[PDB]
C-alpha cells in the first residue's frame, strides 16, 4: 500500500536522524571506552553483574536494521551504556568518569534531537 510506503519513508528518515545523533554521541567518547561490547573473554563474570549489556557497535547494528521505532527506544539503549558502566565500575575509575562525561555532554545532543523528532513528526 501507499500508506506502508509512507510509513517506511518516515522510518528511513528517523534512521537518518538517529544515525547523526549516534555519531554526535560517540564523538563524546573519544577514548572509545563504549565503542564495543565488554569482552566476556576478558571480563568473564560480566553477565553476573550486568543483565542487559550495551555499547555503541551494538546500537549501530540495530539502527542499520531500522530497529529503532522512535527516539525513546534509542535513548533507552544509550542510557544502558552509561548506567551499566556506572554500576560495574567504581566512582574512582577512568571508566566511571568517562560515563559521567558522556552522559553530561550527550544530554545537550539528545535535548535537541527530541525537539527535531517532535518537530519533523
Amino acid at each position: 500500500s501507499m500508506e506502508q510506503v509512507a510509513m517506511e519513508l518516515r522510518l528511513t528518515e528517523l534512521t537518518r536522524l538517529l544515525r547523526s545523533v549516534l555519531d554526535q554521541l560517540q564523538d563524546k567518547d573519544p577514548a572509545r571506552i563504549f565503542a564495543q561490547p565488554v569482552s566476556l573473554k576478558e571480563v568473564p563474570d560480566y553477565l553476573d553483574h550486568i543483565k542487559h549489556p550495551m555499547d555503541f557497535a551494538t546500537m549501530r547494528k540495530r539502527l542499520e536494521a531500522q530497529g529503532y521505532k522512535n527516539l525513546h527506544e534509542f535513548e533507552e539503549d544509550f542510557d544502558l551504556i552509561i548506567d551499566n558502566c556506572m554500576k560495574y565500575n567504581a566512582r574512582d575509575t577512568v571508566f566511571y568518569r568517562a560515563a559521567v562525561r558522556l552522559r553530561d555532554q550527550g544530554g545537550v545532543v539528545l535535548r535537541q534531537a527530541r525537539r527535531e523528532v517532535d518537530s519533523i513528526g
